[PDB]
RNA sequence: AAUACAGAGAUCAGCAGUUCCCCUGCAUAAGGAUGAACCGUGUU
């Protein structure tokens, strides 16, 4: 299936972002748009992959984002 | 008129062309017959 259709359905998983910067991004999907951004509650975002700030919700443009793993869970969910 | 002469002086065959008439083609005119499952006012 595509891949936003894909997004729009883990509405209320935990996922975890790579964005351009290396920054990541784990944290609970809260809504998708049809241009892939994102806002996601419940959030920890870090500088690198090395490792911490918690956020309360964040929003993320999709041209920003490098790949999105998500929960193992998901084909069947 | 007398004479000199020279002195009795081509055939077999083919094709097209006019004239009507039938067969078969193509053309030009008019005429008809029948067949063809589909419907135009924010990432390069």
């Amino acid at each position: 299936m595509l891949p936003l259709y894909l997004l729009t359905n883990a509405k209320g998983q935990q996922m975890q972002i790579e964005l351009k910067n290396g920054e990541i991004i784990q944290g609970i999907l809260t809504n998708v748009d049809n241009w892939m951004n994102l806002t996601l509650s419940n959030v920890t975002e870090y500088s690198e992959e090395s490792a911490a700030v918690k956020l309360n919700e964040i929003y993320i443009r999709g041209t920003f984002i490098k790949f999105i793993k998500l929960q193992d869970n998901i084909i069947d969910k």
